[PDB]
């Protein structure tokens, strides 16, 4: 059984990193791979993980308790894969001062019949995922921490149809080529049911065109939750979800997350262009394209001829 240990200093304070690890709604914004997060058993606690797995997206389930006081997490990898016999591992973090602290992420594990080939294969997979998780771990909570470039905003729009139709609408995106006016062709991927790679064409506002990748998690009939993989000069995150509520008609709303790179703001929007400019053309072209799918998906689940 090997253990393994890598830190990282984190400009935030202890009670915040903490929270973000702990609190598993804010994955998808400080672990670039992670899709979504949601609970199998609550109490320790089990969990789901949906996360990109370097263009093989999967799921898993982790098990997890959580010290607050002390601001640890031990987490236990519920299947593992040969040759991993076992892996399990623990966040601790430390503050130094007040506005930065220590991260510290330790793993524990073996390989299947102690093979010395495998356990060392082992070993290089957690040094290297664990460095780079440590490094966006730093430069995510650093940005996601800043509220002038990380924003979130919801469009919503009431339709008189039952939940299923318009998540079927939204879920069903191989069809958006014939159903939406900006989307020219799709490339709609779905490995196992619910898990999707939805590549499309569009072509925007300005006449520039584009292909995009996301990857979406299908919740029948009341969710979808998505992050972008290919992401434009301007965004360092963008992730999404569509809710579809039945009232006592359906309300449907398409909420967007999104982390500005300030790097190209310049070199995009041209010089004198700033945060809040970039913070409302985002906005509006993410805005504008959501309203616009769930206007369709209003007309489509509607229509009763």
């Amino acid at each position: 059984m090997r253990e393994a240990e890598h830190d990282i200093l984190v400009d935030a304070p202890a009670d915040e990193v903490y929270r973000l690890v702990a609190e598993v709604a804010n994955w998808p914004r400080i672990f670039p791979p992670t899709v979504f997060v949601d609970h199998v058993e609550r109490g320790t606690e089990r969990i789901r993980i949906w996360a990109t797995a370097n263009g093989e997206p999967k799921n898993w389930t982790s098990r997890r308790e959580l010290d607050p006081a002390a601001r640890r997490i031990s987490f236990h990898q519920e299947v593992s894969t040969p040759p991993v016999a076992e892996m399990s591992g623990t966040w601790i973090v430390e503050p130094v001062s007040a506005a930065t602290a220590k991260v510290r992420l330790l793993h524990a594990y073996r390989a299947v019949g102690d093979d010395p080939g495998g356990l060392a294969w082992i070993d290089r997979a957690v040094d290297t995922n664990s460095r780079s998780e440590l490094a966006a771990l730093k430069h995510n909570v650093e940005l996601v921490t800043n509220p002038e470039l990380t924003f979130s905003f919801t469009d919503t729009v009431r339709i008189d149809a039952p939940a299923k139709d318009v998540y079927d609408f939204v879920d069903q995106a191989a069809l958006w080529a014939e159903r939406l006016p900006h989307v020219s062709s799709v490339d709609l991927r779905e490995p196992s049911p619910g898990l999707q790679v939805l590549r499309m064409d569009t072509r925007a506002k300005d006449g520039s065109v584009h292909t995009t990748e996301s990857v979406r998690v299908c919740f029948p009939h009341h969710r979808i939750v998505y992050k972008q993989t290919t992401l434009p000069a301007l965004m360092t995150l963008h992730t999404g979800r569509w809710d579809f509520a039945e009232e006592p008609g359906t309300t449907a709303s398409s909420e967007h997350t999104v982390v500005l790179n300030t790097a190209n703001i310049a070199k995009v929007l041209g010089a004198g262009a700033g945060v809040a400019e970039a913070r409302e053309f985002v906005r509006t072209a993410l805005s504008t394209n959501s309203r616009a799918t769930l206007g369709f998906a209003k007309d489509h689940a509607e229509a009763r001829p």
